[PDB]
Order: C-alpha cells, then sequence, then structure tokens
C-alpha cells in the first residue's frame, strides 16, 4: 500500500532501479505488467533448448553497467562464436571473409563504403549523446529521413544496398521511417560504427550463460513480495499530498515518487491526473518501436563450422527473410544452432506465414548461404515475434521518425511533478540496449534520492569501472581508411586536372 | 451494465453511431472521458463572446452528411464573411485580391504555381479515397515526406513556400513529418485542392448558428442518460460470450458489440484482452495528430470591412504567429473578430508564452497585415491549444508520417472481432473533418446492424442527398490552367 517509490516496470531499467534503492534503504514496489519480469529480454527454458534468448541477449565490451551488475548477482559470459570465417552474401553468392566489415574490391565502390561509413562517425561527432538536438545542423538533419541522407550519401548501389541493412539491422526499421539525426545520434551514442557492428571487441561479443532473464529474475530474488506481477498500471494521481498509482486489477498504492520504467509510448496506457504537459502528452504518441521477429534454428551439430564458417551471415536483399545471423551454439558445443532476426516491414510481411513455414523459409536460406543440404535438417525452432506484445510495442526499441527528436526530444527524460523516467529510451551510452536499461534505471533512482537530499547533485549521473573480464581495445583507423577522398570528391579531384 | 452496444467516445462520430442505433430500437451506451460531449468541437459560452467554437467549425458544399444530421437536430448555418478582399500577405506586404486562389504576376513563378496544384490533384487521381495503399505508386509516395515532394516539384521559392504553408494549414503538421501518399490522399477525399481551400464552394463556407458543440450535445439530449459522462474506458475484455468494458472508476458495461469512436492513437490507454493483433498493436503507436491552438481575437467593430477586406488573410513566413485567418463575427454582425490558427511548430514554440503574449503578437501581426492601428485594440480574446488534450493528442487530425500508410492503412477500420471503428480518422470522404466523423459513425453502426442481420452488406456504406440549403457548384479549371507547361517543362520546350 505506502511505500517511499512506485517502479512501474521490472524490466531491467525498472529492476537495476528498485534495487538500487532498496539497496539505500528505501521502501519499493515494482508494478510489473505481465506474469514474468524481463520485459524485452526473455529467456526460456525448455528441453530441446536448455535456455534460449528470446529478447535481448547480447553484451560486450564498454557495456561496463550490465557487465558488473550481472556480475554481481553472480552470472558470467561466454563468447559468440566468430573464430571461423563471417559470410556476405551478395546478388544470390557467398563471399567469405574475417573481419568486422565486409571488405570490397572495386575502386570505386571502396571508396563509397569507405565514407558513408567514415561519414556516419563524421556526424555522429557533432551530436552530443545528451542532447541530440543541439547538434550545429540537428534541424537539417531532423527533417530528413535516413532514406534521403543514403541517396545524398552513398554514390553506389553497393554501399546504399549494405548502409540499409545496416540500418534496418541496428533499429528495425525502414530507412525511410526514421531521422538522419536520430539514426546517427544512436549509433554514436554506442561508439560509433565499428563498436556498434562488431562481435570480437563489439556490442555482439557475448551473451550471458544461462540467459539475460536471469538479470531481472535475480533481483526479483533479492526483492522477494516488494515486485507485483500482473499488475499493470492504469492510473497515476499527482493531485494530492502523496502519489497514488492505481493497476488494473483494482489495487492502489502510494509512495513519494514514481520511475516509469517502461517504453515512451507505453506511457500512453496510463491515464493522468493531472494531465501531462502538453509536450509529453503529444510527444508518447509520436515515438514507435521497431519490427522484429527473434528466429532460432536448431541442428545436431554446428556445421557450419567444419566448413570454416562461424556461423555470421550477413544477407543482402529482398528475397531474404533474414539479413543477419549469428552462432547460437552452448559454449560447451551443443545446442548447436544459428540465431537470424526478420527484420522492419520483413517482420510485418512473413508474420502471415505460419511458424512451420517461417523455419522452411530460413532453412532454404541458410542452405544457400552456407551452400549445405545440413540445413534443411533442423532439429527444433524456437521464435519470438515481438510486434505483437502489448506490453514491449515492438522491439529492440523507440525509434524517431523525422522532426520528432527536435521538437520533442527534450522531454523524455523531464520530470513531470514526482514521476521520474527510467527505461533504456533514455539512457546515453548504449540506449535501446540492456546496458541503457541499467544506466537510466540507475541514474533515475538516484535522482529521486537527490530530491529528498540524500545525495548532492554531482552523484545523480555516474560513471563506472571498465570490467576486468570484458576489457575494451580502442576503435582504429588505418591512414588511407581517413583520408582517401569519397567518390565525387575524386571526381572533383578528376575534374581539377582538367583545368 | 448490460446493453447491445457500448460506444467508446462522445464525439460527433460516437454520438451519430449512438443515435442511428438507438434510431433503430438498439439499446446504446456512450461511454465518454470527458465530462462534456463534442470532443474536438467544442463551444464555449460567455457573455463577451456569447458562444464561439474553439474546436471544429467551418461546413460546406458536398459535406452532406453533417449538413443533414445538424439539420435533423434544429440546427441553422450561416456563411462566414467573403464578400470583400481576401489578403496575401507576402514579404512583409500586402496584396489584397478576390476569388479562392492568390493571384501571381511573375510569368515563371505563374508557372509553377499553377503546375503544383495541378499535380497535387493529377497526382489525387490515382490514389482511391476508400484504400490509398492501392495507389500504382503507392509505395514510393509513402517513403517520401511532403517536403522531398514540394523539393522536387518547385522550381519556384514562392512556390514552395505558399504549398508549405498550405499543407501546415491543411494538416496541422511541417512537410517532413508527413508521407507525401497520405497528404495526397487526404486532399483529393476532400474533393481536391480548390474544394479544400475555398470559403465559397468550398469547406469553409458555412458555420453553424450558435456553435458546432449543439451536434453532440443535441444527440446527448435525445439519448438521455445513455450517455455516461467521466467515464475513460480503460479495459477491453472480448474472451467470454458477452464484450466487457470497464472505466476508469470501476464501473463495468457488457455489450454485443463495441464502437472505437476516439482518435486510432488514443485506443492505447485500453488495455486489451486478449491482445489486439499484431498489426493494430503497432498501428496505434504510429499516427499522431498535429499540433494547433486556435485563437479568437474580439474587436469593438469589424473595422477590416470598411477598408473593403473579408478578414481572410494569407500570411506568408516564419516570423507570422499565423498563417490564416477568416472573419469569425457573428452573422448579426456583432462579436467582431478575427479566427486565426498557430500551426504545428509554432503551436509548440509559441505555447511557451502567456495567453497575453500571445495575444499582443496576433493584434501586431493583424495591424501590420491589415494596416490598421484598429487591431491593436481588442476588446476580448478566446484560444484553445489542442496539443494539450489527454483525450484528442491533438488537431484537427491524425496524420501518417512515412512508411506508415503503406503498411498499416488497411488495419484502421477492420474490425477486431466485435470492436468496429468508427471516428474521423476511417471516414473516405472529409475524413478529418466533422463530416467525415458522421459518415464514419454510421458506417460503423450499419456494420454492427449487418453483423446483427438487419440489413444487407449493400447497406453498410450508404450515399447521402446533396444538401439544398448548402448546394455544390462544381470545380471547373480554364484551358490555360489545364495545359500550360511547368517550369522544366518550358525548359524541355526551349
Ligand atoms: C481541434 C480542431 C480544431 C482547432 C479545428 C478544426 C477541427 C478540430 N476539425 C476536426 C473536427 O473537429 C474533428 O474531425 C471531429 O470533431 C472528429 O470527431 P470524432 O471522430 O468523433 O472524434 P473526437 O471528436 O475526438 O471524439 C472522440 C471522443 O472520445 C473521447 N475519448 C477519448 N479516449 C477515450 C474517450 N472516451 C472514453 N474512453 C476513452 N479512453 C474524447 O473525449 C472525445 O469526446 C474541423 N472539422 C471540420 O469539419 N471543420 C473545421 O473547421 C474543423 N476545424 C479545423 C478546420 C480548419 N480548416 C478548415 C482550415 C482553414 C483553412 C484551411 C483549412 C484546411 C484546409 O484544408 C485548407 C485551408
Ligand atoms: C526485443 C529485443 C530486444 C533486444 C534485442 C533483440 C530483441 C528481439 N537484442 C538486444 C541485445 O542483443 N543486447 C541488448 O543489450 N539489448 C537488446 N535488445 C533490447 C533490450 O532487450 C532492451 O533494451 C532492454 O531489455 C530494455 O529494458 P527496459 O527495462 O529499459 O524496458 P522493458 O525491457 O521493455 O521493460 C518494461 C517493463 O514494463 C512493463 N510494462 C509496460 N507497461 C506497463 C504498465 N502500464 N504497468 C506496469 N508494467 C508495464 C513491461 O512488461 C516490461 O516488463
Amino acid at each position: 500500500n505506502k511505500c517511499d517509490v512506485v517502479v512501474v516496470g521490472g524490466g531491467i531499467s525498472g529492476m537495476a532501479a528498485a534495487k538500487l534503492l532498496h539497496d539505500s534503504g528505501l521502501n519499493v514496489v515494482v508494478l510489473e505488467a505481465r506474469d514474468r519480469v524481463g520485459g524485452r529480454t526473455y529467456t526460456l527454458r525448455n528441453q530441446k533448448v536448455k535456455y534460449v534468448d528470446l529478447g535481448g541477449s547480447y553484451v560486450g565490451p564498454t557495456q561496463n553497467r550490465i557487465l558488473r551488475l550481472a556480475k554481481e548477482l553472480g552470472l558470467e559470459t561466454y563468447k559468440v562464436n566468430e573464430v571461423e570465417r563471417l559470410i556476405h552474401h551478395v546478388k544470390g553468392k557467398s563471399y567469405p571473409f574475417r573481419g568486422p566489415f565486409p571488405p570490397v574490391w572495386n575502386p570505386i565502390t571502396y571508396l563509397d563504403h569507405n565514407n558513408f561509413w567514415r561519414t556516419m562517425d563524421d556526424m555522429g561527432r557533432e551530436i552530443p549523446s545528451d542532447a541530440p538536438w543541439k547538434a550545429p545542423l540537428a534541424e537539417e538533419w531532423d527533417n530528413m529521413t535516413m532514406k534521403e541522407l543514403l541517396d545524398k550519401l552513398c554514390w553506389t548501389e553497393s554501399a546504399k544496398q549494405l548502409a540499409t541493412l545496416f540500418v534496418n539491422l541496428c533499429v528495425t526499421a525502414e530507412t525511410h521511417e526514421v531521422s538522419a539525426l536520430w539514426f546517427l545520434w544512436y549509433v554514436k551514442q554506442c561508439g560509433g560504427t565499428t563498436r556498434i557492428i562488431s562481435t570480437t571487441n563489439g556490442g555482439q561479443e557475448r551473451k550471458f550463460v544461462g540467459g539475460s532473464g536471469q538479470v531481472s529474475e535475480r533481483i526479483m530474488d533479492l526483492l522477494g513480495d516488494r515486485v507485483k506481477l500482473e499488475r499493470p498500471v492504469i492510473y497515476i494521481d499527482q493531485t494530492r499530498e502523496n502519489v497514488l498509482v492505481e493497476t488494473l486489477n483494482h489495487e492502489m498504492y502510494e509512495a513519494k515518487y514514481v520511475i516509469s520504467a517502461i517504453p515512451p509510448t507505453l506511457g500512453m496506457k496510463i491515464h493522468f491526473n493531472p494531465p501531462l504537459p502538453m509536450m509529453r502528452n503529444q510527444m508518447i504518441t509520436r515515438v514507435p518501436l521497431g519490427s522484429v521477429i527473434k528466429c532460432i534454428v536448431y541442428y545436431k551439430e554446428p556445421f557450419w563450422r567444419k566448413k570454416d564458417y562461424c556461423g555470421t551471415m550477413i544477407i543482402d536483399g529482398e528475397e531474404a527473410p533474414v539479413a543477419y545471423t549469428l552462432d547460437d551454439t552452448k559454449p560447451e558445443g551443443n545446442y548447436a544452432a544459428i540465431m537470424g532476426f526478420i527484420l522492419a516491414h520483413k517482420a510485418r510481411k512473413l508474420a502471415r506465414l505460419t511458424k512451420e513455414e517461417r523455419l522452411k523459409k530460413l532453412c532454404e536460406l541458410y542452405a544457400k548461404v552456407l551452400g549445405s543440404l545440413e540445413a534443411l535438417e533442423p532439429v527444433h525452432y524456437e521464435e519470438k515475434n515481438w510486434c505483437e506484445e502489448q506490453y514491449s510495442g515492438g522491439c529492440y526499441t523507440t525509434y524517431f521518425p523525422p522532426g520528432i527528436l527536435t521538437q520533442y526530444g527534450r522531454v523524455l527524460r523531464q520530470p513531470v511533478d514526482r514521476i521520474y523516467f527510467a527505461g533504456t529510451e533514455t539512457a546515453t551510452h548504449w540506449s535501446g540496449y540492456m546496458e541503457g536499461a541499467v544506466e537510466a534505471g540507475e541514474r533515475a533512482a538516484r535522482e529521486i534520492l537527490h530530491a529528498m537530499g540524500k545525495i548532492p547533485e554531482d552523484e545523480i549521473w555516474q560513471s563506472e569501472p571498465e570490467s576486468v573480464d570484458v576489457p575494451a581495445q580502442p576503435i582504429t583507423t588505418t591512414f588511407l581508411e581517413r583520408h582517401l577522398p569519397s567518390v565525387p570528391g575524386l571526381l572533383r579531384l578528376i575534374g581539377l586536372t582538367t583545368i
């Protein structure tokens, strides 16, 4: 009934927030709408898979908060398989390679690819992580979709097709759906194109032994019966002395403060008294989540390793159900599996099919890409379509359509009286990830602690020690990469030796 | 407790739907979240204004359904003032004119303007009203914003500025915010550029004597205590034999069917069991409403008419708080007033000011455009910012960002088991208006009537007799307008 802080939502952010508050001796209640904690992380367990992450899963270098927190909860990581060759499948052929970036031979194409990625990071450098609307050209970059930007920047179809896959993969949305400013912010705040795309030394280096769902499950264990499941919040009243929070089943909770730790658009499921301020009122109708089906096909053995393939497939073009895969085999080498994402419009389109129909399409795709009939012989299949989740709205995260981030960005984490905002969307380093979930949860908790006089303002935002288990190598660029001209820069140079 | 149909929302669409069902002998309950009916229409009454429409207001030729319905409720229209000259204010100077289109004098510019509007209507011709996503170039047109389209089409800055003002005014959103396909559909479904922009012979011809709020009020009057106010729906359960609808104050309603007659995105304020299908689930997080403050400044007299101005100002450029105005004086010639809209990003920006600060900016603006010190002497001011409305989400209506209408358009009025969808957003003629609200409410009601076996399939969509009080003259184009080349068409000819 009465406590210090009600935390709305028990995903990683809500739980990290509750934990920090509880570790400070405050009385917290977590109101979780679902019959489970974890939210957009969700580890399934059964005999066939032992365990499998059907939601968020990968962690890696620079993601120190999720790594620290999981470690304290007694969790361990292992390295995603990347020993053997990666594959880029383009125009129906596979080209095996090594290193994070699919290589390119043609010198003109090479110059355009190089400049594309370089320019993403160049542009990124002008974008404050904590205030992207302050970039010098914020409006100009916000009033254009990623599709316009790629049209402008890519002088080859090849660079454009790969850049498109990259956007689709990073943010489970189409290039024409999303703002260029927001997309560029998003990548920059993960440390740039290399850090974000890499398995070794990047965001996909590792997974947790046993599944990421353990993070929220273990904090639930620690909080005992402070975590209330099947308590969807429907109503928040801030007109009186104490904040009142009512759940759908009719329970009523009183607190000094509230943490909203749910996706920004899911705030729409709460009726507010007094009404939200105008800007948040509209903000929450303007920030949708992406579309993805996570798909895991199981095999007797990891046969691809025998062909010197690690299981990483970068798959170009419209006909492919899945554009990207990673080896999902257990660290002991059993429950051999290929993980793949069905992205954006493909999530929407292929959802009309049955589970067995999608499994067939993936197997046939993988058999072609790996050149292996063994791909046609799955032993099991698990998949989750996150578009269908009432209390997620999609996955991995919230994207910003053109014009929104400069108009409404400021509002995202601005307190509304005694409501403070956690949730990975409000993070400034790896927002969209489990990492940002922890950052934003602990920052919101601390904001409340500051409101209560327990900590000074300087302690709201707090840095994090580098994980000793997963250290970060720095990101390096060669001299040519840095200085080779772009395609139009080459044209202008050829033009100059004619005049 | 138990009835035949729960109608969620008491705005024009909800009320039209409830009325039709009641007139058929069914038992309806309207659950309205606010302490009043009307929704995006809202007539304020006080001594100073007598009455004033602070939400939806204008009606005109071809809007036969709202006209028929209002007439039946005993309501009358009068003509918006357009006797004297209109003003176009461009680069800080007023150029008075007659007719609906501001004239353009430079030859090259004239060609570019002409082609821009013409091309809007040409493009619209390939867009089915009931299925815009079936336009032959739907994906191409949907994956680009109106800003890209204008950049492509407008060879002059003047045509581009005016076309931008046009979009901002039509849909209370920025050209870079909205899909080209959706916006082109939107205009086409109101009958094209001329019909949609015109006062005489178009959407802005008329207002209702006493306020448009009376439409919903008078229906609520007819339904008595069937209309429940301050009943925000929070929950809809379709797992059992009858549909269960719970309101925030804890009441529970049972019905055979439900009509959702609220803005598509406001569906998010309802928890559903079972969950909505995947497509609707994500659809409702992708369809925001625009941004507008409606602002009405009152004067002792309609002084503008003395200078042979009617009160219509078309005002170009960033610095102007308001891009468009209309005379809001009562038909009797008193409560003289000028109505203007603060649109899109300007609604966002100027909301930071106080009421009195916005009043000042608006009087100074009107003093410049009208060339009158009299504009600086207002006797009263009413305004409403719809962005702040929890149970609207904005005004006038729902816009579609790039990519959404083709992926999710089909889903808008698709029934979800026993939930049918009204609301102006689901209409196919004057969607976004009071007209489309009636069309959509009456169609949804008839869909339920069909599901019940009372009427055949062919009766779900029903045409409407032309109003005798407000007849439509047809839209005409001259021979030159139809055949003059574009600016690149002229270049290719040279
Ligand atoms: C706001 C506005 C303004 C300011 C203006 C205007 C408008 C608006 N409009 C629109 C109208 O109004 C609309 O459409 C209608 O109203 C709609 O209806 P419906 O569909 O029915 O809807 P609503 O109303 O919203 O209702 C709903 C209801 O529900 C409820 N809820 C919610 N949620 C809930 C509930 N309940 C229970 N539960 C839950 N949960 C709410 O509350 C409500 O009630 C318009 N229209 C017309 O027609 N007219 C007019 O005038 C209008 N307006 C505008 C206009 C403008 N204009 C025209 C302009 C000028 C010049 C120009 C233009 C445009 C163009 O195009 C060009 C030029
Ligand atoms: C879905 C997904 C996510 C994902 C990804 C792949 C997929 C398919 N891969 C990731 C990865 O490999 N590495 C990574 O770091 N992140 C990855 N992501 C995203 C990641 O899962 C999310 O960023 C993270 O889980 C975010 O967590 P957060 O705590 O910030 O938010 P949430 O998980 O959605 O939790 C919100 C909880 O709130 C509940 N809820 C919703 N509405 C209510 C109401 N009204 N009342 C009470 N509770 C509510 C939800 O049930 C949820 O539990």
